[PDB]
C-alpha cells in the first residue's frame, strides 16, 4: 500500500498543476491554471473543453491525456463524495469500471437508484461512452 | 440575503464578487442582471451577452450558481412549497424550484407534467433528474 | 391609456420611456410600432428589426411587456372576455388574450383548439401553459 | 375601384399611396405588380423582389392588404360567391377568397379540400382558420 | 398559330414580344428555346439559365404561359385527346396536357397514375388540381 | 446524313459526326478531349455533361438529352442485346426502347426482368420518369 | 496476368499498354501495386492520383474492369470464387478480389448479405448484388 | 520485440523505418505515438495529426499495420487468450485482438457483444468479419 494525494474530487488547482507535470503535460500547466481547473473540473473535462478552452490541438495528444486521466480515475479515492460506495460496486464488475464513479455520483446516483438507470442516462448524463461498458453496468444494475 | 428571486442588481453584484467572478461585474450590470434574470441565465446568454468566452469558466459559474439555487429562499414565490417537495427526493433537486414555479407549476399540477415540459419549460437537463422528478410527481 | 390594442405610436413611445427603454424609442418609431404590433412583437423583430441585440435585454423587455399584457384593457377586441377567463385560470395566462382573439378565437370556439394551434397560431410558447389552457378549455 | 382582382398596375400604385407605402411605389412598378400579383404576394417576394427588408414593415403591409382583401369586390372572378360563404362563418374569412378562387375551387368542391391544400395551395396559414373552414365545408 | 408543341425559336421570340417580355428575347434565342422547351421550362431554368432574377417576374411569365397553355392546339402530339378529357373536368386543366403527353400517358393509362407521378413527372404542382385529376382518372 | 445506328459500337469518330449532325459542333472539341465513344455517350450523366464536357446551361443539356433520347429509341442494339430486350420494351411503348442500353449494361435480360425492383430501375438502369418505371415494372411481372 | 501479384513495375507497364501513360508519374508517386490497383476507389483516383475528369475516370475503370474480368486469381482465390462468379455472368468475375479480400469463399458466400456486398466488397450495382446473392443461396 | 501493445515510442520509430515509412518518423515522434496509440490509430488521426494526406498512402500504412497486428504478441494484455480464439476462426481475425481487449472484453463476455459494439467500440469495420465473429461467439 501507499500514501498518495489521491482524492481527485477534493483537488484544488495546485494538485492538478502538479499532476500535469507528473504525466509529462507541463506544456499545459499555464493553460490549466488560467482556466482554473480543479479536481471537479478535471473529472468532468470534455474533448471540446480540452481542445477549445485548453488549447490541446492534436487529437492524439488528447487521446494521451484522457488515457492518463482514465488511469488515475481508475485508482482514485472517491470516499469524500461516494456515500453508497459506488466505486467498489463498479469495481466488482471490472476494475476498469471505477473510472465511472464520479460520473455516476455527479448525477446523484447511488446503489439504491441504480436499478432504474437507462442506457441514455449512462451515456448523456454519466458519460460512459463505450457501449460494452454501458451494457455490462446496465445489465448488472437491473439484476438486483 | 438568500431570497434570490427578489434580488436587485446590487445583490447580484455583491454575489459575483463573493464567488470570485468580479471580472464580469461590469458586464452583468451593463446587462442589468437581477435575481430573476440570474436564475434564468442560459449558457448562450452567459457566452454571448455576458462575454464569458470559456466553456470551463461557464462551467465554474454555473457550478457556483447551482450551489446557491440549492440553498435559496423561494418563499416569496413558492406558495405550494415545491422546494421542500424537491428536497425530499434529493437536496440537489431544490435547484429546480425557480424553473418549476416560473412555469406556473405547483404540487397540485405536478402529477400531470411531462418529461418534455420538464426539459424545455423548466430547464431540467440531466435525464436522471428529470426521470426521478417525473416518477415521484406521478406517485401523487 | 390602458387599452394597449388601441395604442398609437405616441402611446408606445411614452410606454417605452416609462419602462426605462427610452434607448429604443427612435428605433420603435422608425418601425412605426403601435399597440397592435407591440402585442404581436416577436423575438426576431425585436432583435433584427428593432436592434435589441442582447438576448438578456430582450428578456427584460418581454418581462415588462408581459406585465402590461397581463393588466391590459382588451374591451375593444375581446367581446367574449377571454382575458378574465384566462386570468381566472392563472394570472399570467391573461397575457395571451390578444394572441387568441387575433386568431378569431373566443370562449365558444376555445374547446376545439389544439396544442399545435396554441403554439403556432396564438404564440403560447410554454408547453405547461398550453396544456393547462387546453385542459381547462375542454372542461366547459 | 374596389375589385382588386381586376386592378391594373396603376390602381396598385394609387393604393400604395393611400396606405402610406408610397416609398415602395417605384419597386412595385418595376416589378409590374397588378391586382392579381398583389393578392398572391408572398412574404419572400415582398422581402427579396420588392425590397421590404423589415419584418415589422412587412407585417404592417400585410395588415393593410388583409383589410382590403376582407372587404374586396370579387364579382369579376368568384363565380360561386365563395366570399359570402366564407364571410358567413366569420367576416375575417373573406380575406381568403382569392386564394381559393385562384385554385379553381368553389362551393361545390369545398367539402373535399384538405388542410394541406388550404395551407399549400390557398395560402391559409393560420391553423385555427384552416380548421374552421374545413369543418364548416365538410358540414356545409 | 397556337400549336405550341410545333413552335420554333422564331415563334417563341414573337410571343415574348407579344406578352411584354421583349427584355428576355436575346436570352431565349441564345438558349435556343423552342415550343417544346418552352412548355417544359422550369423555375430553375428561368432563373439560372434565362436570367429572370425576380420571383415576381417569373410568376408573371408563368401566368402568361399558363394562359397560353390553356388555349393551345395539341393535336399533333395528343392521340388520345387528353386535352379535352382534362378540359371536360375544368378548362384550366388543359394546361397540363403537354405534361401528361410528354410522359407517354394517354387515356388508357390514366387509371394507373399516382399522385407522385402527377407531381414529379407531369408537373401538376397544385394539390387541388392533382387530387381532382387523380380521382377522376381512377373512376374510369 | 450517314450513320450506323449501332450506337454501342461507335468509336470517337462516329460521336464527332453525330454531334455535328445535331448542331452541337460547338462541343465537338470537348467531346474528343474527353474521348467520348458510343459506350460513354450512352452512359453520359448530367453531371458529366455539365462539369466534364462544359455544357453549363441546363437548357442546353435538356436540348442535348432530347436529341440523344431520340437516337437511343431507334438504335441497333443487336451487338449487345442477346435476349432482344429492345423489342420487349418497344412492345410497351416505342419510346421505351431508349432504356435498352441501361438495362443490358446492368446484365439484365428477359429471364431476369420478373425479379427486378423499382430501386434497381432508377439507380442502376437510369429510368428517371416514374411513369416509365412503373409501367416497365408492372409489365415485367406479367410474364 | 496475376494482377493480385502485380508490383509497381507491372502496374506501370499496364498503364502504358492501356494508353494511360499520362498517369504513370502519379501512380508511381503513390506506389500503386496490384493489390492497391484492385482496391482503387474513385475518390483515390480523383484526389490522390489526379484524374480530375469523371469521364476519364469512367474510361479508366472500364479498362480496369476488363482486366479484373480476365485475371488469374490463383494466388489468392483458393475456393475459385472467380470462375463461380463468371459462370453466373461474365460481368461478375471482376468482383473476385473484393470477396476474397474479406475472407469470403464459396462455403461462406451463402451467409453474405446485400449490405455487406456493397459496403465490404464494393459491388455497387444492385442488380449484380441481388443475382450473386440469390445464386449463393441456391448452392 | 513483437509485443506491440508494450511498445514505447522508440519501438514505433524503429518499426516505421522497417516498413519504409521513415518519412513520418518526425511526425510520429512529435505526436509521441507508442504501441498502444499505434494499435488504436484512426484514419482521421493519421491524416490530420500525423500529416499522411494521401488516402492511398494511408491505405498502404494500414495494410502494413494490419499485417503486424495479425502476428503480434498479445500475452502482456490478452488475459483470456482472445487472439488464438480469433485466429481459430480465420487467421486474419487476430488483427482485432487489441480492439476487443481494450474494451475489457474476453472470451466469457463475447457471447453478449453486438454488431454495433464490434464496430463502434472495437473498430471492426468489415461487416462480414463482424458477422462471423458474432455467430461464432454466440455458438459457445
Amino acid at each position: 500500500l501507499y500514501f498518495q494525494s489521491n482524492a481527485v474530487p477534493s483537488w484544488k488547482e495546485a494538485e492538478v498543476q502538479t499532476w500535469l507535470q507528473q504525466i509529462g503535460f507541463s506544456k499545459y500547466c499555464e493553460s490549466f491554471r488560467e482556466q482554473q481547473v480543479d479536481g471537479d473540473l478535471l473529472l468532468r473535462l470534455t474533448e471540446e473543453e480540452l481542445q477549445t478552452d485548453l488549447g490541446m490541438k492534436s487529437g492524439i495528444t488528447r487521446k494521451r491525456f484522457f488515457r492518463e486521466l482514465t488511469e488515475f480515475k481508475t485508482f482514485a479515492n472517491y470516499s469524500t463524495c461516494d456515500r453508497s460506495n459506488l466505486a467498489d460496486w463498479l469495481g466488482s464488475l471490472d476494475p476498469r469500471f471505477r473510472q465511472y464513479t464520479y460520473g455516476l455520483v455527479s448525477c446523484g446516483l447511488d446503489r439504491s437508484l441504480l436499478h432504474r438507470v437507462s442506457e441514455q442516462q449512462l451515456l448523456e448524463d454519466c458519460g460512459i461512452h463505450l457501449g460494452v461498458h454501458r451494457a455490462r453496468i446496465l445489465t448488472a444494475a437491473r439484476e438486483m
